[PDB]
């Protein structure tokens, strides 16, 4: 086998209980039921799976007390980091909870009913030791501002018994459980297997670390990332996966496998690195490769780190021997340009060639779209995480108009879409006043507030259109500047906003106006109309000011286009 | 200058009022205003800049019938084709039209004032005399359809003064006035020039005609194709003429000029080419190309051709001489791969290799994708040509999910996402039926009529989300038929729509309903909540039926993932 | 729903287009299960054969098939295995299984007499294919149109399209001969 389970059986629950799966199902229907927190899911799911072996329920009086105070659980067995359920009195009575009492624990994405936990105690932990003796004390770490701002006042210990696996409609191919990773290195003969832990991008210097130590423990490699609960719609989440598998085939040929590890992490570095063992101990690892600041929160307001480079190498050693795993500690390698080559902090002669790209630069780069080292990060690896920082040639964007009714912002907008449509870069969606009332406000007023929904209204769609990559051009009069304000931080979310003031005069306005509409509203056949009897807030921060009486409309579409072009939208075909 | 005006005279009219401009400018602020359509705005455009010299104003009753007759203008000039303003008695009289009246022209795409006609008459046509010797007669002709149903009882006769120059967006490098033209001629010492007349593609075998013809008559070429005014979005236009800017390049270099003639064509063979001629000539070219069929429409009902293969080449040469200007007949060729040539009908010898493919297979083929011979048609112009005609890879499209309330159909659209999300080919936007609700129904009840006005609502996101190339995932209930019919109609418009019955069964739905809302809709809390007090219409020709209560989501996903896989939507990366 | 393919040869674009359509148009996934005896430590030709089938699989739509091997001592038994493979695939989960002219087929012998004919097959797993539970497709293998650049049945070809279909008895010929071989035949990396 691979290495034994942690406490030397396997608690994979989903597999113990499969023979009575429709009866537990059966009962979790009618149980009082609590829906969990992210972080719950992600415990559970790993409870669940044997992932915490030998735990097999959320942490009762007994463990946590001896995790939180010793790193150990009641029974002996290592284990540093506290697994629980937590609740208020509200619920506890509002639903008759009690030593005893069967619970369903409830999927919050999908309602689907996860477990039945068997209570065995209900009490009010001491979450100011809590903070202290497991993550450090500070008042500012993570899992401290969590823990006093989310965390319910009791927690609930009990045994679990597994109903249902949580659903995960994304990458189920690299979702595994420790059994099926455990066979899987039992089909392929592996023995010792070195598993990576990250929460990071990936590249060359990663891609040569995992593989030294490989060859060198004469062992195969586990890349296993960490996500947590996916957010059906955060595109980050899959550049990172995409990331990763393009990386893939850059290792050498059968040496490593890509597996996510659904893990909500505290950040609690020492104690989470032990922690992180423990995982993939029971994952199977025989190996753990654990780096300087591990799982670590970096540093408070005022400059002091959590925790020191080396605690965790320090926590995962003390405990080492006895949890069965050994530990593989990186002395990461920089780049001989001169050579073509890695090397240790020391195996470089004097003046070889410090090239080493800084986080922050590369972050930095990686924003600004500047080229990147090959030597740095492989490209097809780099290609993909650039994707969540599009080039402004592929960005959707909004040009927002807004002034008086007949201001030409109109007229404006129509030319806007023909020019749009002849430099063909992208579709163009019109949203002119009119259209909008019609189609998505029929029912609103002219009442501040009617206003105010029916702009809120322009930006969602908006917002959409410019995610997908459009060109949005927006007509609306938009006479607050609240309004203006919501659109612009709406659309923002998804690409570029672009605010033009038609500042034509309003006499001009009226003067002008063909259809008697400012005639009608002077003469009260209108009520609060914008400019007469509803004010208009002239905007301040316009992205551009434009006037219909002084400029013609080529020359306005023209400025507009240009100031487009000037911010790297245009880039041309 | 090239070949001399018709008549003699450049009628200028725009040159001519220019110093008058804002004079005549302010006159038409007042004077009794008339929208011109959009064969009447192309044919005010070639009038006002003298594409139609001596002709300068639409032809009042004089010019109207010797042209009917005899082909001649009232001068006796050559002139085949009628240029008659239209109106009806309401407005003739609405507005006191009369002999000696002065109105106003004005443009309707932006209501800009145009011309002042100052009549000369305002008789009523004959529509069917003209009709039949003009445009030869066939109660089908397109013309004669438009002449019968659009053209108003009566035509006002009277010459035109210029105000203003008639606004385009796009492609101002391609438009050409005559002036402007005759100019370009002169810089370049260009005498002999060839023109050529489309309303279609431009291929290889018209590069090869063109060239041909220019280089045997010892002149350059004015590629001429026609348009009519721009719809914002009609991007079949902006494909066209990026068609024909990709072909310039094959040209021999500087052998030819790109020009865009705004002609309104009435497809009147024979006689609108005499009309085409005189254009060109105009526009300052010595040689004109006719071709078979040249402004032909074609066929009728029982399948008549309305013209002779010929009777237009014949025609034109009938006035040839007279005209001044010079016919170059095409005798268009065919392919001889062994060759890797084009000839004659004729300069052919038995056996070659008779490759010449078909119109209604060009467009079969553009339609479906199915390559096209470089030998037909350059690379570089079909890669433009098929835009219009984009992949199934590539067109946005919506999943439109209808159901029960609670019948699962949240939950199979969240997956769906995730899905979508990781096969990362378009963006996906989620419109649920809560936050389509939330965000753009608001204010709408649930009475057939709301509801239905709510679909609508989430059709036109949809269909603008669809457009440009994004996957749509709408799951509102839609109770009715006529509503789920619309939505389809709306985003079929921009691409496919897949409808997606989620057919799980009302008692499982409330059975399962944890939010109470089945239980108070019971107890007439809520009152026509659907399946309760208001009717659920099941859809009959879904795309894709599926049970809730039957199926997990994922495999329920992946029958939808399934249809859409087959019909190329997801063609992967 | 699963379509499975058995097969003891190579397989080509004509092989390609074929367990596409069928999954396409049953909505199905493909199960690609090729046939394999005891491996031999240093038979070669069994070695390329699967790498030939792994280089294939990239050319399917992505995530439609899944490559399996098949440990099946085949007895070339025709129509009675025919029989037998629908039921080993349905065992193996395949909720469809593709049946061909002469599946499992011997040939002829030494005095040209077939064993069976082209849909004896055929007719013996459709005689049992309700019983069994598990669906029959029966496949029309199409050919290939060069002007078109697309593959359709015997009888979804106009009158002159292009009769392009190479032999197979032309196929190992060429192989052997190192001549060229039409990339609209078989993939380039699988060649
Ligand atoms: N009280 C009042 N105030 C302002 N505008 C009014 C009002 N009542 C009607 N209208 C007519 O509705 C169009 C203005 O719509 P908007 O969507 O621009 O309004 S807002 O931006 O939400 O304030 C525009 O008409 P359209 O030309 O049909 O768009 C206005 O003339
Ligand atoms: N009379 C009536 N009929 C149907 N549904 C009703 C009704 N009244 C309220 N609701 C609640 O609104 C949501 C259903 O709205 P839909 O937009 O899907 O319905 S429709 O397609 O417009 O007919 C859904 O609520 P959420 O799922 O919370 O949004 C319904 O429970």
């Amino acid at each position: 086998m691979a290495n034994a389970p942690h406490g030397g059986v396997l608690k994979d629950l989903l597999a113990r209980d499969a023979p009575r799966q429709a009866e537990l199902a059966a009962e979790a229907e009618s149980l009082p039921a609590v829906t969990l927190t992210e972080r719950q899911l992600c415990d559970l799911e790993l409870i669940m799976n044997g992932g915490f072996s030998p735990l097999e329920g959320f942490m009762n009086q007994a463990d946590y007390d001896r995790v939180c105070e010793d790193n150990r659980l009641a029974d002996g067995n290592v284990f540093s980091m506290p697994i629980t359920l937590d609740a208020s009195q509200e619920v506890i009575d509002e639903k008759k909870l009690q030593a005893a009492s069967r619970i369903t624990l409830r999927d919050f994405r999908d309602d689907r009913n996860l477990a039945i936990l068997t209570i065995d105690d209900i009490y009010r932990p001491d979450k100011t030791k809590e903070a202290k003796l497991v993550f450090g004390g500070d008042p500012e770490h993570p899992a401290i501002v969590y823990l006093n701002n989310t965390v319910k006042e009791f927690y609930i210990g009990g045994k679990i018994e597994a109903v249902n696996k949580l659903n995960h409609y994304d990458y189920v191919a690299l979702r595994y459980t420790p059994a099926e990773l455990r066979v899987h290195f039992d089909k392929l003969g592996w023995s010792r297997v070195v598993a990576f832990q990250t929460r990071n991008p990936m590249h060359r210097a990663h891609r040569e670390l995992t593989v030294r130590a490989a060859r060198s423990r004469q062992a195969n490699v586990l890349i296993h990332p960490v996500v947590g609960l996916t957010k059906p719609g955060d595109i980050d989440h899959f550049t990172r996966v995409r990331a990763y598998q393009a990386l893939l085939p850059r290792y050498p040929n059968g040496m490593a496998v890509l597996g996510l590890l659904g893990l909500a992490m505290r950040m609690g570095g020492p104690r989470e690195a032990i922690w992180h063992a423990i995982i993939r101990k029971n994952h199977g690892a025989t190996h753990f490769i654990v780096g300087r600041d591990h799982a670590g929160p970096g540093s408070n307001s005022k400059g002091e780190d959590f925790y020191g480079p080396y605690d965790a190498q320090h926590a995962v050693e003390k405990y080492k021997d006895e949890l069965g795993i050994e530990v593989v500690e990186f002395q990461m390698v920089t780049y001989l340009p001169d050579t073509d080559e890695y090397r240790p902090v020391d195996q470089v002669p004097a003046g070889v060639k410090t090239l080493n790209i800084s986080g922050t630069e590369l972050r930095r780069r990686l924003r600004s779209g500047a080229h990147i080292p090959e030597w740095f990060s492989y490209p097809e690896v780099v290609k993909i995480l650039r994707e969540s920082n599009p080039p402004r040639a592929t960005q959707g964007f909004t040009i927002f108009l807004t002034g008086y009714m007949n201001s030409g912002k109109d007229a404006i907008a129509r030319a806007l879409q023909v020019t749009l449509n002849q430099q063909g870069g992208r579709s163009v969606s019109l949203l002119l006043g009119d259209t909008v009332r019609h189609e998505l406000s029929s029912e609103l007023g002219f009442t501040r507030e009617d206003r105010h929904t029916n702009i809120q209204r322009i930006a969602f769609v908006a917002t959409e259109l410019t995610r997908a990559g459009a060109a949005v051009i927006a007509a609306p009069i938009a006479p607050y500047e609240e309004s203006r304000k919501f659109a612009r931080d709406a659309v923002s979310q998804a690409g570029s906003f672009f605010l033009v003031h038609v500042a034509t005069p309003l006499e001009h306005c009226e003067q002008s106006d063909k259809r008697g509409i400012y005639a009608a509203a002077r003469r009260g056949e209108i009520k609060g109309f914008t400019g007469v009897d509803d004010p208009y807030e002239t905007p301040e921060k316009a992205d551009l000011v434009v006037d219909f009486s002084k400029q013609s409309v080529r020359s306005i579409v023209h400025e507009i286009i240009l100031v487009l072009e000037s911010q790297g939208f245009l880039e041309r075909q």
